[PDB]
DNA sequence: TCTACGACCAACACAGCGCAGAAGAGCTATGATATTTTTATGTATGTACAACACACATCGGAGGTGAATCGAACGTTCCATAGCTATTATATACACAGCGTGCT
């Protein structure tokens, strides 16, 4: 067991609004709406109360990023869809699928990263020239982990909570064995 | 008037003519020779042919080269496809570039 549970910091989800959207009008009429078709083929909006960000496409496909919890992402998608209703489009809410749940935690001890890369070499790839963190790719569940010398752990690539939590619980014994000073 | 010159006589002897023999002038006949006739005999001529050997223009094969003609490599363009590029949120942490400031 571990005395600390990871805390989430970003949830990436998608919603199908089910209607063709004219990105020209939603940029002009919505308040915080940025449309640069040369730079990107979507309109970026963000609203203050969930601190999220919606990438809205012409086909009606939607991306919600920046949420802390699944209910927060659901509420953010609800309010962005309500904005699209108030702007003059028939954007029926159809589905809501959360793809990414990245959460960070701290084991509060220094880690010997080279020894961990040497021991669990089939799942790890340490290249401190490029990035100062170790990339651990767990096979079950499919969660990737960024491991650092300060003990900070970044778990990325979860669909719901019961992957990142058990990923941390499985990665804790193989990091408790590596301690510096 | 008369003196040169011619008649006249004798002797004779040497020229002159009869006679016979020679001889040769001129005609006549016959053989040899050169001249013309005839023919005949070989030669020349226009034009054609053929046989044969050599030489030469003409046709044809061997070789060389410009003009013409072939492939082959390559650049370019298009159809379709797939793979990539770009954003955003977020924790984490380190390395480098760039800019505001200030005080040495």
């Amino acid at each position: 067991t571990s005395g600390i549970v990871p805390t989430l910091q970003n949830i990436v989800a998608t919603v199908t609004l089910g209607c063709r959207l004219d990105l020209k009008t939603v940029a002009l009429h919505a308040r915080n709406a940025e449309y640069n078709p040369k730079r990107f083929a979507a309109v970026i909006m963000r609203i203050r109360e969930p601190k999220t960000t919606a990438l809205i496409f012409a086909s009606g496909k939607m991306v919600v990023t920046g949420a802390k919890s699944e209910d927060d992402s659901k509420l953010a998608s609800r309010k962005y869809a309500r904005i699209i209703q108030k702007i003059g489009f028939a954007a029926k809410f159809t589905d809501f699928k959360i793809q990414n749940i990245v959460g960070s935690c701290d084991v509060k001890f220094p880690i010997r990263l080279e020894g961990l890369a040497f021991s669990h070499g089939t799942f790890s790839s340490y290249e401190p020239e490029l990035f100062p963190g170790l990339i651990y790719r767990m096979v079950k569940p499919k969660i990737v982990l960024l491991i650092f010398v300060s003990g900070k752990i970044v778990l990325t690539g979860a669909k719901q909570r019961e992957e990142i939590y058990q990923a941390f619980e499985a990665i804790y014994p193989v990091l408790s064995e590596f301690r510096k000073m």
